[PDB]
């Protein structure tokens, strides 16, 4: 299945990460295309969802269902084949919030090693605006085989000890303003994503992952990008950078900006986030609107 | 200041932590003594303390204010010489809840290095109950001299990495059975100290902590301590016993039960504690009322 050549991709690290909703359009049936539908708010799939497109569920299909960690690579093989999806498929993943979820999802995806997963630029409300057809059919697929591989977390995964041993090295809070000044210890619309402690890691740059965003859903230019990353948050080539939010759900998006927009070569997600570093005993924290000076690698 | 000859603390392993409300009455006022009240609700102390007691309050006194770990020696040093605490004053500790906050504080002395601190057996209830006297006088202390020492962590104190390291060594959860099981992520009352995640660390032994107190507020009898312990949660001779919470504070009176009246030589509390594990991410949990076999040490 092929690459979209829109020159607006073109600028970008990883073009081939990025389809449009014209060329989704043109290719919606293609033998070896899966459309994943990947929404923080699971029950817009049933409102209406792209023709021929699989929902997968945050709550309870990426996740251990008593444990904080990401499934296995059998309960992965399993999904994916339940969805007739192959290792060889290309696996299109749209979604609600700006495509919040859907880089999430691209995320976990990535963990088990299948390459060819883009995102529908602009997402459910680009899909929506121009006003093509959703469906409320619960689609129909031939269930496939899906290998069982391992869980890579070696590559875009951080765990708390690999943060701790970061300092020195750069640090992006996608969390909004008041959390990272330490004003909330969460975002209003999330009680239930607090910590016992409020702040920020020090020497993270806020960089709240909206404005990665257009107003339309769609990815801002490599240059606003740059503006963002290289001359805001002082990224340069070759820098290892851990993006955090509340949980990693929310810092998969920023995670993709660096990696496959700005092609940075060492980007992990710390999943944990703020979740785990404002619950964790003797871990740095600052509040204010400064990053703050790092402290020495723990 | 002289030791509680009470046949009741005779039996305890070190006798020397413990005094009566009857003790206490005869020696208020003697140099080389100051009387703590450490409680869970601050606020009880103005209703009425024992007099010449000061006031440990958990919220602002005894914890660093933006980060999660206690006070270093320096801020320990001020606090103890402002209220008239010497290196060498026996400290007598009572408060509310059946003295749950005055083992926190004790144990913090510990850290601290404190030798000769004890705990007024029934804490308020008891000295209330046998209608002793209280006074909402604020208290009039001539300020005193406190070595600032290091905190020592080493003996008594547990972090998240050492109890990922435990297993096959027993774990005491001093928790209802409800957050035990994974019903509840936290007890009805304390809301804000909750978790993402619902269980407790596989093979850890539920003995919640109100077990070790009769009625009236006072430890129970070594024999039925030994019960509760060394029968029900299988602890015996040499064991390293961990014991948690939803924070440290709350798993202090258990520490203070197995180290000081049963006379297990290996205690450490966990102050981490549900709210840290609940929350770490890819940390070994299970439902249910069963301990649970332990996984392999991480």
């Amino acid at each position: 299945v092929d690459l979209d050549p829109s020159a607006r991709f073109a600028e970008y690290a990883h073009p081939e990460r990025l389809v449009s909703t014209e060329w989704l359009a043109a290719h919606l049936g293609d033998e070896g295309l899966v459309v994943v539908e990947s929404d923080e708010d699971v029950l817009l799939y049933e409102t209406g969802h792209i023709p021929g497109a699989v929902k997968v569920d945050w709550h309870t299909d990426l996740n251990d269902p008593v444990q904080r960690d990401y499934i296995d690579g059998a309960a992965f093989a399993a999904l994916l084949g339940e969805r007739g999806i192959s290792r060889d498929t290309t696996v299109v993943i749209y979604g609600d919030k700006n495509n919040w979820w859907a880089a999430y999802a691209l995320w976990v995806f990535t963990l088990f090693g299948h390459d060819d997963v883009r995102l529908l630029d602009g997402g459910r409300s680009k899909w929506e605006a121009e006003g093509r057809a959703y469906t409320t059919d619960a689609p129909t697929v031939a269930a496939t085989s899906y290998p069982v591989v391992e869980r890579d977390d070696s590559r875009i995964r951080a765990y708390r000890d690999d943060v701790l041993a970061h300092f020195g090295k750069p640090l992006i809070d996608v969390r909004s303003p008041e959390e990272f000044s330490g004003a909330r210890t969460t975002a209003p619309a999330y009680p239930e994503e607090g910590a016992l402690r409020a702040g920020h890691i020090p020497s993270a740059q806020n960089v709240p992952w909206g404005k990665a965003a257009a107003e339309d859903g769609t990815f801002r230019t490599l240059a606003e990008l740059d503006a963002l990353y290289r001359d805001g948050a002082g990224l340069k080539d070759g820098d290892d950078v851990v993006a955090y939010c509340r949980i990693g759900e929310r810092s998969s998006h920023t995670w993709f900006v660096l990696q496959h927009l700005l092609g940075f070569e060492n980007v992990r997600n710390y999943d944990g986030s703020w979740t785990e570093w404002g619950s964790a005993v003797r871990v740095p924290i600052v509040q204010g609107s400064e990053p703050g000076e790092a402290p020495a690698p723990i």
